């Protein structure tokens, strides 16, 4: 299709849009439920029972509810992110998936609908240990095989976001089947630091189920897609 993610964020294709209203991120930590191994990555699921939890502002016309968030990574610290800023890739990327509760009846419908999703991409980079992320890291040994899960309890995703909220925005798609073109992408310019050891833990999850050939979970990212005729906006000058 034409609008497919991920892409390569290049300085030259960006156009500041001074019309973008500031982005207001506010999540209810109490809405957290469980972490689990989807078979493609690990995800933290939230209870989206009609709550203020979610995002608004920016390129979004209305509030979108937090449904879940996952991570993408490589077999090495040298690559792993889905997006790339001017040819550069990071060791991992966080995807905070929100669904347009205003236009669609449910997440299953929004995810494949015309304006059903809004995802914030946050690049991860080696650096200082990350406290908030440790909570998650601490339960991964419980979810090695696909389909396995564990209960959670009060977690604020915002703790995984950079202080500076400058972003790039463009129309995209899911980077996993059905690959629907229903995503308004909000990619954050400023990466968040984590320690090698936190990242190494990621690489112990498995693509395979219980009692199957041990198939390690690495390089679970999708190849770069052409920008095409789409408009890549900058919230910053
Ligand atoms: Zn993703």
């Amino acid at each position: 299709g034409t609008r497919q993610s991920p892409i390569n964020i290049q300085w030259k294709d960006s156009v500041y849009d001074p019309q973008l209203a500031p982005l207001r991120v506010s999540y209810d930590a109490a809405s957290c439920r469980y972490l689990w191994n989807t078979g493609h990555a690990f995800q933290v699921e939230f209870d989206d029972s009609c709550e203020d939890s979610g995002i608004s502002g920016g390129p979004l016309g209305n509030h979108y509810r937090l449904k879940q968030f996952h991570f993408h990574w490589g077999a090495t610290d040298e690559w792993g992110s889905e997006h790339a800023v001017d040819g550069h890739t990071y060791p991992a990327e966080l995807h905070l998936v929100h669904w347009n509760s205003t236009k669609y009846e449910n997440y299953k419908k929004a995810s494949v609908g015309e304006n059903g999703l809004a995802v914030i991409g946050v690049f991860l980079k080696l650096g200082a240990h990350h406290q908030a992320l440790q909570k998650l890291v601490d339960v991964l040994p419980e979810v090695r095989h696909k389909d396995t899960q564990v209960a959670m309890g009060d977690f604020d995703p915002s703790c995984l976001m950079p202080a500076c909220r400058d972003y790039w925005t463009y129309p995209g798609s899911l980077t996993t089947p059905p690959l629907a073109e229903s995503v308004t992408w909000i990619v954050q310019k400023t990466p968040v630091e984590v320690s090698p050891s936190q990242l190494s833990m990621f690489r112990t999850l498995l693509f395979s189920g219980r009692g199957e050939e041990e198939d390690v979970m690495v390089n679970n990212y999708r190849p770069l897609q052409p920008l095409r005729d789409r408009k890549l906006r900058s919230s910053f000058r």
